[PDB]
C-alpha cells in the first residue's frame, strides 16, 4: 500500500446545525472521517534527495516536490528531479496506486546579501545589544565584515531607508535601528544581539525595494525549468503586479502552462494583494518572512485576509515557512506547531509547504506523516457547509454552463452524502471550478492529461489521478471506462464502498466545449 | 482609552468579512478579552503592579505550588495598594481581581544522589527502575528513581508510557511489580531532583485537594480571593470538593477548573457542570495527549464554555519569548489571536509577567494582539448561532438580555449599560457574545472583579450612595456609566447605547431595557 | 414580521428599535398582549406596523386617540379615565395593572402569564423608549 493512501471516510453523517455545535461535538478519541484534503508540498534537497527516500514519502502523502534554486547548481537540481521522477513512476505499473508528484522550481529572487565575515567564510562575529554597526555600500569592505562595519550588495539601500527604520539581518535574528543616514553609508544601532555571518539575507520593514524582479540568475533558472518542463514555479519576494507579468513573460509560449505561485514576503506584497493575486495563478504567505517585516500582532491578520481572498477568487493558497521547525532535529512537533498547522489548514489554506524539515532534516520521513496526520484531524474541525453557502452566496450570477452544473455538482454532495465527486478533464479547469465551492467530499479528477494531473495538486480537496487508457472509439464507453477508472481508485482508497453513492461529471458531446453533464451514480 | 468607531455597518458573510481585513487600518472595536497576568519576582512591587494595571491587567494570579503564606500575603497586599492608588476618580478606577492558583496534586520524583542540585544522564534504551521505597527517597540516579504517588503500579499496565520533568524525558514500563517499575527509556535528557511526572490516559487517582491545598484554600477564603484557579481537575467530584473545602464561608468565590490531562478532556461535561468556569492548560495538555489533537480539544472546550455561558480561558505557552525579549514572535501572535478567536474570555501569562525581563512589554502586547484580534471576530453569526442554540424560556431576565444584543446590532450601540447586584444580569448579555462593550455597574465591589472572567463586560464600581427616590439611583447609575463609556471613548455626545435597570426595587428580576441616545 | 424587519430601513431612532424588541420578544416569551401606554397613538402604531401574532392593549387617556386606534390591525385599546398621579412610576403601574385587569376579562391572558410592557422614562422624554418583559399578577 502507502501510509497515507489509504484514507477510509465513513460518509453519510449528518453535518452539524450551526458552527457552534459543530466545534461541540470534536471528540478527540475517535479517529478522523474524511480524507486529508490539503495538499502537502515537500522542499527536497541534501536528506530526502535519493530515489529510496522519495519512494517512502509519496507513500506517506507528498504531493509536490519542491526545489529551493536559492543555493545549488543547475547540474545538482537536474538530478533531484530525475530521483523524483524516477521515485514517482516506481508506482506506474498498478494506475489504480499511481498518485501523481509535481515538481516546483522556487526562485532565488531579488534579495539582499551581507558581506563574507573577516578571517574566512564561515567564521561568525558577536553583534552585542547596543554597539554601533556601519553598514556599508564600499566594495573594498565586501570580504571584510566585521563587528563595526558590514556591506551589502543592494546599492541603493540609502535611497528606501530613512533616520529610525529597522533591518532585519539573517532572517530576522538581528536586528539593527538606523541613526544616521549617508552618502553610501548608514550607521545603526544593535537592537537583537547575534552571531553574524557571511552572505545572510537582509529585510528593509516597509521599505519600496526597488531591485529587479526577475534577476539575472533567475532569468537563466526559469528556462531550466521550462526546459526541465516543471509543473509550477514560486516567484519570490512578489511586490506589484509588474513583478509577476515579467515572471509570465521570462516563461513565454513555450512554458505558458507552467503555473506561477506568487510568493508574498514583504510588506508591499500585502499592500498590493488585489493586483498581484488578479495576474497570478496562485499564492504562497511567507509567514516567516513577514514576521521580520511587519509587526508579530498583525501576520496573523494579513494571513487571514489572503486566505480569504484567494477561496473568494478560487485560486490556490499555500502556507509556507515555521510548519514543522522543530522536526529538522526531532522525530515529533511540539504541541503550538500541530495548533499553527491546523489553524492555516482551517483558514483556508489548499496545501502546506515543508521548508528545513524535509530538505535537510534528521527526520525528513516523520515530518511528512505528521503534516498528514495533523491535516486530516484538521479536516474534522472543518464546517464545509458555511464554507460552500457564503461561496454560492458572494459568486455572481451566470447562465454558464459549466459553472451551474458544477455549483449543483456540490449541492448534490451535501444532499446525496456523497464519497466523491468524480471529475472528467483534459484541462483540469472543470474539476477546479468544482473545488472552487470547497466540497466536503473529495473530488477524484481523472484525466489523460499527465501534466493536469499534478497541477491539479496545487487545489485543496482534488484526487487527480492518470488514465493512461487509450480513447474508446464511442464515446459513450469512454467515459464509462474512466468513471468506473474512478470508482475502482475511491474503492480502494476507502474514499467510498459497493452500494453508496457518487455524484459524476462529464460532457455530452465528444466537441461540446463544455463539462455539462452531472448525473448521481451509485457505486457499483 | 478604547475608543471605538461603531456605526460600520457589519458584513454579510463570514468570508466576506475576513476579505475585508485590512492590517494598515486601526481597530474599530473595545478590547473585549480579559488579560490575567501572573504576578511573581519580576512584577510584585507596588510601582510596577501601578504601569500593569494602567496597560491592562483585569486579574492578578498567584502560584501556589511556590512560595509561602506570609509571602503571597504580601504580594496580595501590594496588589491592592495598586488598585487602590486609581480609586481618587471613580471614572478611571479600574478593578482588579485576585485570583488563588492551587498546587494540586502531583508526582513527584526524589532527590538525585549527592545534593539537591546536581544532575543525571538517562540515555536512549538504558533500564530505569523506579520505587515506592522510601529508603531510595534521597538516592537518586541513573539505575533507581524514587517518586511519591504510591498507587502508581495499580494506575499503569505494561508499555504505558511515563513522562518526566514536564515531558523532557520520556519512559516505557517493561515490567509491573509488588512496589517497583522497570522501565525503559525512550527520551534522553537531564533527570533532575523533585521533577513533575505524568501518567498519560491513566486514572489518576490522588485526592483532588492535597492536604497542603487545603491550608492554601483556607488561606484564600481568609484573604477574600475573588476566585480559585484549582489544578489538575479530572472529574465533578474533584470540583465538589474544592467547593466543599471553600465551604459557606467563600461560597461566592468563583471556582475555575484547570483541565491539564486526558481525563479531564474526556470527562469535561460533568466538570463544566460543577464549575463556574474552565482554563484550558495547553502546554500540560500537550504533555498528556497528542499534539496534533490538543488545537481539538481547545477548541472543543472553548466551544462548549461558549454554549454553556462560563468563562473559558486560555493559559500557558501564550509569550513566552517574551520571558527573555522585549517582543513576541509571530507564531506566539498568532496563537494568542487564534485563541481569542476560538471564543475565549481571558488570556492568562505565566511566566512572562512572574519572572520576566520584561513584565510590562508583556501586557502591552497581550493587549495589543489580543486587541487586532477583535477586529477579526465575526460578532453576528456567534449571537445568531447562540440564540437557535438557547432553549426557549419566558424567563423574564433572559428574554430582555437577548433583546438588548439584539438591539445592540441594530441601533449600532456603543454599549450596553447594566445596572446589578450579583453580576448575574451581566453575565446573560455577554452570554450572547454582543460587539458592543457591557458596561456593567454596581455597588459590591467583589461582582466587579469577578466580572473580568466574562468576556466584553468593563466592570466599573458605584461608590455613590443609594439615592431614596429609586428612579433617581438609576438615572444616577447610569449616567455614571454614560461618563465612564465617554471617558473610554466607547461612545460620544449623540450616540446611542442600551441600558438593563429593574422596575421595582424589590422585584427579582432585571427584566427593564430602553434605548438611551448618550447625553 | 421577519420580512416587515428586513425591508424596514435601519435607523437608530429609540422608539422604533424598541418596538421591533417588542414583538421580537413577545414571540419569544409566547406572550398573551403588548401593552402600550400612549397619548398620540403613535408608539402602538409602531408595534402594529409590525404585525405580532399578541394583541396590542394600547392603553390612553385621549379618548381620540382610542377610537383612531380600531384603523390599526391587532390593536386593542381601551380609555383610562383615572386622574394621573403625582408620582410618575405610581401613573406607569396605574395604567399598566388597568390593562392587566381589562387583557385577563377579555381572556388574552391570565394569571402567572408573561406580557411585554411599553413605557416613557421621564415625563418629558419625547420618546416610548422603555420595554419590560412583565409576568402577570
Amino acid at each position: 500500500a502507502g501510509t497515507a493512501f489509504i484514507q477510509t471516510q465513513q460518509l453519510h453523517a449528518a453535518m452539524a446545525d450551526t458552527f457552534l455545535e459543530h466545534m461541540c461535538r470534536l471528540d478527540i478519541d475517535s479517529p478522523p472521517i474524511t480524507a486529508r484534503n490539503t495538499g502537502i508540498i515537500c522542499t527536497i534537497g541534501p536528506a530526502s534527495r535519493s530515489v529510496e527516500t522519495l519512494k517512502e514519502m509519496i507513500k506517506s502523502g507528498m504531493n509536490v516536490a519542491r526545489l529551493n534554486f536559492s543555493h545549488g547548481t543547475h547540474e545538482y537540481h537536474a538530478e533531484t528531479i530525475k530521483n523524483v521522477r524516477t521515485a514517482t513512476e516506481s508506482f506506474a505499473s498498478d494506475p489504480i496506486l499511481y498518485r501523481p508528484v509535481a515538481v516546483a522550481l522556487d526562485t532565488k529572487g531579488p534579495e539582499i546579501r551581507t558581506g563574507l565575515i573577516k578571517g574566512s567564510g564561515t567564521a561568525e562575529v558577536e553583534l552585542k545589544k547596543g554597539a554601533t554597526l556601519k553598514i556599508t555600500l564600499d566594495n573594498a569592505y565586501m570580504e571584510k565584515c566585521d563587528e563595526n562595519i558590514l556591506w551589502l550588495d543592494y546599492k541603493n539601500i540609502c535611497k528606501v531607508v530613512e533616520v529610525g527604520s529597522k533591518i532585519y539581518v539573517d532572517d530576522g535574528l538581528i536586528s539593527l535601528q538606523v541613526k544616521q543616514k549617508g552618502a553610501d553609508f548608514l550607521v545603526t544601532e544593535v537592537e537583537n544581539g547575534g552571531s553574524l555571518g557571511s552572505k545572510k539575507g537582509v529585510n528593509l520593514p516597509g521599505a519600496a525595494v526597488d531591485l529587479p524582479a526577475v534577476s539575472e540568475k533567475d532569468i537563466q533558472d526559469l528556462k531550466f525549468g521550462v526546459e526541465q518542463d516543471v509543473d509550477m514555479v514560486f516567484a519570490s519576494f512578489i511586490r506589484k503586479a509588474s513583478d509577476v507579468h515579467e515572471v509570465r513573460k521570462v516563461l513565454g509560449e513555450k512554458g505558458k502552462n507552467i503555473k506561477i505561485i506568487s510568493k508574498i514576503e514583504n510588506h508591499e506584497g500585502v499592500r498590493r494583494f488585489d493586483e498581484i493575486l488578479e495576474a497570478s495563478d496562485g499564492i504562497m504567505v511567507a509567514r516567516g518572512d513577514l514576521g521580520i517585516e511587519i509587526p508579530a500582532e498583525k501576520v496573523f491578520l494579513a494571513q487571514k485576509m489572503m486566505i480569504g481572498r484567494c477561496n473568494r477568487a478560487g485560486k490556490p493558497v499555500i502556507c509556507a515557512t515555521q510548519m514543522l521547525e522543530s522536526m529538522i532535529k526531532k522525530p515529533r512537533p511540539t504541541r503550538a506547531e500541530g495548533s499553527d498547522v491546523a489553524n492555516a489548514v482551517l483558514d483556508g489554506a489548499d496545501c502546506i509547504m515543508l521548508s528545513g524539515e524535509t530538505a535537510k532534516g534528521d527526520y525528513p520521513l516523520e515530518a511528512v506523516r505528521m503534516q498528514h496526520l495533523i491535516a486530516r484531524e484538521a479536516e474534522a474541525a472543518i464546517y464545509h457547509l458555511q464554507l460552500f453557502e457564503e461561496l454560492r452566496r458572494l459568486a455572481p450570477i451566470t447562465s454558464d454552463p459549466t459553472e451551474a452544473t458544477a455549483v449543483g455538482a456540490v449541492e448534490a454532495s451535501f444532499k446525496c452524502c456523497s464519497g466523491a465527486i468524480i471529475v472528467l478533464t483534459k484541462s483540469g479547469r472543470s474539476a477546479h471550478q468544482v473545488a472552487r465551492y470547497r466540497p466536503r467530499a473529495p473530488i477524484i479528477a481523472v484525466t489523460r492529461n499527465p501534466q493536469t494531473a499534478r497541477q491539479a495538486h496545487l487545489y485543496r480537496g482534488i484526487f487527480p489521478v492518470l488514465c493512461k487508457d487509450p480513447v474508446q472509439e464511442a464515446w459513450a464507453e469512454d467515459v464509462d471506462l474512466r468513471v468506473n477508472f474512478a470508482m475502482n481508485v475511491g474503492k480502494a482508497r476507502g474514499f467510498f464502498k459497493k452500494g453508496d453513492v457518487v455524484i459524476v461529471l462529464t460532457g455530452w458531446r465528444p466537441g461540446s466545449g463544455f463539462t455539462n453533464t452531472m448525473r448521481v451514480v451509485p457505486v457499483p
